[PDB]
């Protein structure tokens, strides 16, 4: 719409990053690269409130844009994640999510977005912008047969719910996970996922700060390639842009003007998964088109980068409780630490192989 959230605003950078970036730069040896990989710290990034313990931190990181503003003569815009639903990660082999269906899920989830709520209602010269539980909805769509999915359908709904409506009531822009081209793309998939994410937004009021959609967090797809990705076959729908155009319009005529943000802090490298399901540390991944309003398309408010890139996606470790076996897949960059840890030899691939050049 004629209201795209970062115009006029100077993002707050993470702080966290910036420090993850700060250390890691400092142990590349070549001199060059490792001026490459600080400048890095300098590039905005989603901060991630993957459990209650994360809360402080977005009351500070509020406070500090909101000073930062009033020192420069800017309005600063604050970028988070909502992600912790009860039984999170449905469709995985397992989940780090502090919360279960079982144990209050419901309850123990509202109090998570309160806080949250609580927070950003004390900063209103600050602007927020919010994805809303990456993989939860597209899980929703494609994996109803995963028992522990069907099991949480219900409970997603309300909770996704219960978040879009009392953020809107302090005004934080928000963008729905929506997968990507090779999830919810597929054509066959477009209609079944526009009917749920129309349900959503009508649930939650059709509130004019539910802007739309976010895809391909935390996953590899290009944009706009120059040609499509062997992975791709048999889906016309080969990038980001593709995706996008065949699906905002279905969400158009049910009368929500949704615009979309694309992913892409991993995807300056293409060509180099073996199937287009593996997600894990995908090796030779490089940062890719740095985050601008400058996006080519109708539909898409932003270019961002919501998975800071070298924190890891999963451990190589079998013998882990949390392990995916995704993350031990061939081309899946091996040894790998625990999902959320610095990846060190990971993140310095991705300056490396940073397209365009960092």
């Amino acid at each position: 719409s004629a209201n795209n959230p970062w115009t006029g605003f100077q993002i707050f950078l993470s702080p966290y990053y910036a420090n993850e970036v700060a250390a890691a730069a400092k142990q590349i040896t070549d001199p060059t690269l490792s001026s490459k990989a600080a400048s890095v710290a300098n590039i905005p990034t989603f901060t991630w409130l993957d459990s209650v313990a994360k809360i402080p931190d977005l009351g500070t990181y509020l406070a500090s844009a909101s000073a930062l503003g009033k020192s420069t003569g800017t309005k600063q815009l604050v970028q988070i994640v909502i992600y912790d639903l009860p039984d999170r990660d449905c469709a995985a082999k397992a989940s780090n999510g502090e919360f279960s269906i079982a144990n209050n899920g419901q309850a123990n989830y509202e109090n998570y977005i309160d806080q949250i709520v609580a927070q950003i209602q004390q900063f209103p010269d600050v602007r927020v912008v919010a994805v809303i539980e990456p993989d939860s909805l597209a899980n929703l769509v494609t994996n109803l047969n995963v028992q522990k999915c069907a099991n949480a359908k219900t409970t997603y709904l309300a909770c996704v719910n219960y978040a879009l409506t009392n953020l809107a009531k302090v005004g934080v822009y928000m963008y729905m996970d929506a997968g990507h081209a090779g999830w919810l793309g597929w054509p066959a998939n477009l209609s079944p996922a526009a009917q749920l994410f129309t349900q959503v937004w009508q649930n939650a009021g059709k509130s004019p700060f539910i802007k739309g959609l976010a895809t391909n967090v935390a996953n590899y797809n290009a944009l706009q390639a120059a040609s499509p990705d062997p992975i791709t076959q048999g889906n016309p729908n080969y990038d980001e842009i593709h995706y996008i155009n065949a699906l905002a319009p279905l969400l158009q005529q049910a009368g929500w003007d949704a615009t979309f943000i694309v992913d892409q802090g991993r995807s300056g490298v293409q060509n180099i998964r073996q199937q287009w399901g593996d997600w894990c540390n995908i090796k030779g991944a490089g940062f890719g088109t740095r985050p601008t309003t400058n996006t080519g398309s109708q539909f898409i408010d932003s270019i961002v980068w919501v998975k800071p890139g070298g924190e890891c996606d999963g451990t190589s470790n079998s013998s882990s409780p949390r392990y995916d076996s995704t993350c031990s897949l061939p081309d899946a960059a091996q040894p790998a630490p625990e999902a959320g840890t610095w990846f060190q030899a990971y993140f310095q691939t991705l300056v490396s192989a940073a397209n365009p050049p960092l």
